[PDB]
Order: C-alpha cells, then sequence, then structure tokens
C-alpha cells in the first residue's frame, strides 16, 4: 500500500518514468477543504496524487482540476487510463450524481466529468465510507489487514466464522464501517455467503435520531441547542466534541475546539477526557444500534481521527467503558452485541484513494 | 406467477404431468405454525406444494417432512432437483445456520438436509424476508409488479431514475422491503450500480430501540409494561396493536386481540380505527428513519395482514396522516423523506415461496 503526495509538476514528471507506463486508474479523494486527486496502478498499490484546495467550497470546482490535469499532462499518459473512481463526501445516487453536501455546494455530476479521466462504463463517483470500504477491502486483498487494524475486543461470532487471529483478516462477515471524523461516516461491507463475495454498501447511520438510555435530560440539552431532535453525528463529531466539553466544565473554563480538546485529553486533562468519553459513548450506541439492525460479523472504526486518538484506545479503562456501552442494548439479552468484533484503523493509510481505485477494478 | 396447495399425495400426482417433466426446485416456507414445500418449474412461474403442521413446534422436524417427501416421491420426481432453498422466521448466518427463533426452538441446519433435496453448492437456508425479498424481485422479473403491487405515494427520486410509471417495476435503486405482521420483518434490496444487480440484505430493523418524536409520555408507558425500552416491533406488532387499543380505552371498553382490532376497524369502530392509524403512526417512523439510513428508492409493504387492510390505505385521510409522518423526521428539511416511493401489496401471494426458486436461479 503506497501513496505518494506530490506537487502537479512532480506527479506529471513521475507519470513519464517507466514504472508508470501501465495502464492507470484515475482516483480522487474530495473533502470538505481538500481533495488529493492522482493516479494509481498496481500485491502492491502504487498511488501518486496532488492535493487540491476546495477554496470556492463549492463541488463544481472539480471540473475545473480535472481539465488542468487533461492539458497538463501528455495525451501519453492520459491514453492509458482504463477507469475514473471519485468520492465525494455527501451521499451519491446511481454511482453517478453526488449531493447535497453539508460543507460544499452544487452537486457532482458524472457526467459533467470529462471523458479523458473519467472513461464511459469504467468510471463512478462514490460516497466518502463507500470508497473506505472499498478501501478496507483492498487492504484485506493484500494480505495486510494487522498492519492497519488492530482488534479492541473479539466478538463470540468471529471464532465460529474464522479459524485465523481476529484481526487477520476481515472475515467472511458482513463488515460495519465507521468513520468518526468531521462527519460521521458509515457503510456496510455486505457478504453475500452464496458466492462468498463482499459488496460496499453505503449507508447514512449518522444522520438517524438518537433512541435513548438513561439520558433523556442530555439529549434534550442538545435538543434545545440545535432546536432539532439530535442525530449520532450531533454527538460525534467536532461540534459534538465541544458540546461535551461545555456539558463537563459548565462555563468554569471557556470552549475550546475539538482538536484543542482532543489534544488536553492526550495531556491527561480530566475534563477533556471525560468529553472524549461522551463523545465514545455516542458513537458506541451507533454500534450497538447498528449490530442488531444489521448483525455485522465486525465492526472496524477508521479515519485519521482513530489512528491520532491512539492515546484514548490504549487506556484500558477508556476500552472497558466503550466496550461496556457496546454491550449496552436490550437485544444484549440475546448475545447480539457479544457477537459483534471491534476493531480500529491503528496506522495512518488513505483508505478513500485505495477505495476508488479497488473500485474500479470491479468496473474494468 | 401462480402456487397451487396439495395434499402430499395430490402433490406426488401433480408432478407427474408433463407440464411438470422439467428440472424442479424444492423450496420451504416455514412458518411458526406451518410450513409449505414443494417444488417449482418456469415469465410463468408454477409452484406446487403441500403443508405440514409445525407441531413439535421444533425446527427440526423439517428433516422428517423431507425425509418423509423423498420416501413418497418417484426417483424420475427426485432426479430433476437442481436447487433446494427454503425460508425460516428468524436470522440465519452463512446460508446455512437458521435461528435462534423467537417462535419455535432449536438450529436449521443445512448440513443436516437430504442431498435429494438440497443438492450442495446449490442449496441455502434464507432468512423469511430475505426470501421475500428475492420474491418482490421475482414478481417484477415476471413484469407483474403493477398487479401484486399499489402506489401509496411516488417519491421524489423516481422520475429521475426510472421513466417507467411508479409501481410498475422494482426500479434500478435499493427497495426496504417492510412485512409488518405477527412480528416485523425487513430487508434491503440493494441494487449495485457497477454492475446493474440487485441483492438481498437482511435486516432487523424491528429490535432498533425506537427514537423519538413528542412520544416520551407513550413511549415510557410501554417500557413500564415490558419492562425494557421499546423498540420499533413492540410497537409495531400484534402485541403493539392490542397495546395502542388499550391506550385509547382506558379500560372503558374491553381488551381486544390484534385481530379483533383489525376486524372493528374494517368495519368501522373509531376506538381501534385509532389504535391502527397509531400502529401506522410507528410504522412510519420505521421507515423515515431508515429512508435516512438506508437511502432507498422504494419501501415496499408486503404480507397477508397489508392486503387484508387493504381498507386502511384506501381511505385518503389515513393515508395522508401516514405520509405526513413518513416525512417526520429532521433530515426532511433536505428533502430525504420525501425522496422515497411508498408501495404496499394489494394482492394476496406468497413471496417468500417464490423467493426460494428465485434464490435458487442465481444458485444454479
Ligand atoms: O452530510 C450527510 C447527511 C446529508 C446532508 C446533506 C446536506 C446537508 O446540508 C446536511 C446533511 N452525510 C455525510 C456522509 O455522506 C458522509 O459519509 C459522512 C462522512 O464524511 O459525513 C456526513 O455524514
Ligand atoms: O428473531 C428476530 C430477532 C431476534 C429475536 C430473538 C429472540 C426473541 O425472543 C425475539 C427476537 N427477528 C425476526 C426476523 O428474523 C424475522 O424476519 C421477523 C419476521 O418474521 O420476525 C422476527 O422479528
Amino acid at each position: 500500500m503506497n501513496i505518494k503526495e506530490l506537487s502537479l509538476h512532480e506527479l506529471c514528471e513521475e507519470l513519464k518514468t517507466p514504472a508508470w507506463n501501465v495502464p492507470l486508474t484515475f482516483v480522487g479523494d474530495v473533502g470538505g477543504t481538500s481533495a488529493r486527486m492522482g493516479f494509481v496502478r498496481e500485491d502492491s498499490v502504487h498511488a501518486c496524487v496532488t492535493r487540491y484546495s476546495m477554496k470556492r467550497k463549492d463541488i463544481t470546482e472539480l471540473i475545473e482540476f480535472f481539465n488542468e490535469i487533461i492539458e497538463l499532462m501528455p495525451a501519453s499518459v492520459i491514453k492509458r487510463v482504463k477507469a475514473g473512481v471519485i468520492n465525494v463526501p455527501g451521499p451519491v445516487t446511481g454511482g453517478a450524481v453526488g449531493g447535497p453536501f453539508n460543507n460544499l455546494k452544487g452537486i457532482a455530476r458524472l457526467s459533467d466529468y470529462p471523458k479523458a479521466l473519467f472513461p464511459p462504463g469504467r468510471s463512478a463517483i462514490l460516497n466518502d465510507l463507500e470508497a473506505g470500504g472499498f478501501g478496507v477491502l483492498a487492504v484485506s486483498d493484500a494480505h495486510v489487514f494487522s498492519e492497519y487494524f488492530g482488534v479492541m475486543w473479539e466478538g463470540t461470532q468471529w471464532r465460529t466464522c474464522e479459524q485465523e487471529p481476529a484481526g487477520s483478516v476481515i472475515g467472511r462477515g458482513r463488515c460495519l464501517v465507521l468513520a468518526p471524523g468531521t462527519g460521521l461516516g458509515s457503510s456496510l461491507i455486505y457478504y453475500n455467503p452464496m458466492n462468498q463475495q463482499h459488496i460496499v454498501v453505503p449507508l447514512e447511520l449518522g444522520s438517524q435520531t438518537i433512541p435513548m438510555r438513561k439520558d433523556i435530560d442530555y439529549i434534550q440539552t442538545l435538543h434545545a441547542e440545535l432546536k432539532l431532535l439530535p442525530n449520532y453525528e450531533n454527538m460525534v463529531s467536532g461540534a459534538g466534541l465541544e458540546f461535551h466539553y461545555r456539558q463537563v466544565v459548565r462555563g468554569s473554563r471557556p470552549p475550546c475546539s475539538a482538536g484543542e480538546i482532543a489534544k488536553l485529553a492526550s495531556e491527561g486533562d480530566a475534563n477533556a477526557c471525560k468529553a472524549m468519553k461522551k463523545y465514545h459513548e455516542y458513537l458506541m450506541r451507533v454500534g450497538s444500534e447498528a449490530s442488531m439492525a444489521l448483525l455485522p460479523l465486525t465492526i472496524v472504526l477508521v479515519g485519521d481521527n482513530i489512528v491520532n486518538n491512539a492515546f484514548f484506545y490504549r487506556n484500558p479503562q477508556n476500552l472497558k467503558e466503550m466496550h461496556r456501552e457496546a454491550l449496552n442494548h436490550e437485544m444484549e439479552r440475546f448475545g447480539f452485541q457479544s457477537r459483534v468484533t471491534y476493531l480500529r484503523q491503528k496506522k495512518l493509510l488513505n483508505l478513500n484513494l485505495m477505495g476508488c481505485y479497488r473500485c474500479g477494478l470491479d468496473l474494468s
């Protein structure tokens, strides 16, 4: 798994080198603030990408970027493009129309994209966590799962389905991918046991109304701030973390950012730590409800957030509390939540870029 | 598109007429009370089946039924078995391990089934709604969708994905199947835009904790009765309807069973009617929340209950109220709930038997 990030110029020069004299997949991982776009080739995977700023905060700006690449890149390179797959930070329909976005305006339309980078019949727009799910599969496919994912706790069902150690393979069962970052992303890597095939199913779990436990007052406190029935993302996100911190300090310390709160928690600050426990309590509730609804074999937490918050999961008291909340469901009296193995990304890797490429394989 | 229930001996006879001198698919629709098993052949879908009482109330009695069938049947008939698929009223893993079940006792195990009816590599056990979802596909493939399904309302997304009228085909989009009957069943017919294929993913939406709207007291009341945080099935089931009717009458009238309540409502009783609106209010919350989480193109309400309570859905007032509640979600401010086309089964049909066959065709 190799990704190199280059200026657009160094990018152009890299693609003229012998190693890149080969069929290419155009890929793009588009976020609310930036996009990484470039080319990917083949059991190792090799991507070379350049970073763009989404300064105009508008999804149509990608069209301008694609043009730039086509004009600035030699035709010899562009003609090697066998497939073109990008991902965007919002719901996508028909792999062709993405929108509406929370942090960008406009609608991503595959039909308005240049066929030089998006060949007809071999092109797709993915949801970011749909690409991430494909990304998880690409890690598994390269026999390197244990290098990127660590077991948080092993579920009851793993040994029933798998002889190998937890975390060593994705496993022949449904894998629910959760990404608590800017937005709360989710996807279901469904497993069809009749053909032994994994299939990525995009979800919007973050946007469901939170069902209560013994926390009606806490939920109502947020309800009154937002003037909206809180959804999971409202508790599990940067603003969620900031909310949890305000609720812990109650005025006594002025507000700081989610980023600042995460830093303080890394330094042992009791208030920030408790905010972080709160944030994860709600993440574990997404997990327990989804564990029932989707009956997954595994749940995998992914993203730079998860990797960088390793200090939090490393702590056995934090981990035991998350485990307890994961089991906090009425259906656990039948063992449903206990079936599931939870894993977390433990090493940095842009799953989305790998996923766009992995998806391109299935179009080609 | 037809199914004749026959006696065991006159099943054996029926399977000698020349029209049934074809490869056969063994199928079985296992309910809590009765199981219908038999054989299927082909635009045209012809099935003939015999019924068994599940009077051991034990899922394992099936093997005796299987054994009997093979004993009381020609080797000219058994030799034409190409596939074998049955469905059961509980979760199933690996398409081969069914249960534990809320209704029956034991575990359905494909490995303990006779290969004469279940040719290895061409057989499966399905969850009941997993089969239902396959049945919905089969109806659509037989170009007879509009004969069995009526539109309750057309969603915003339909005319952009399909040029055919709503209700006339399943549609090239995800279809969430809900079966609000004795239990609450749910499955997602996922549409894969990469390869234009539908796949059926089993769900357990019924067992999710109910998120609130403005009904905290009503939920607390049931919570106190059940001594369990209510899930959608608690509000949307037989037990659910009985609860709604009781909260309506407040001991002013006698307590009535679900069937009693249903009948009374059809006759025009105001209290029973109020109970059924209450029930459908919670059914619509399953739909609005799943509309966000799973982003379906359609939602199809299936089952005998649904056909038999056609009177309820035909009332323009009840339907308007259902529609209103289907859009009662904070995400509707973005049009998410409005995207979805709702349909209901309007004519009797064992989708599950048809589903077992349709599944079989993917297995051969
Ligand atoms: O933003 C949403 C909900 C839909 C929505 C659309 C417009 C809007 O203004 C408000 C919400 N969903 C996205 C989701 O697609 C993505 O996978 C996730 C991780 O990046 O962040 C958000 O959860
Ligand atoms: O069985 C369950 C949930 C697990 C469960 C286990 C024990 C129990 O007492 C209660 C529920 N769910 C099943 C589901 O598989 C099925 O499709 C649906 C329609 O028949 O009925 C049930 O709701």
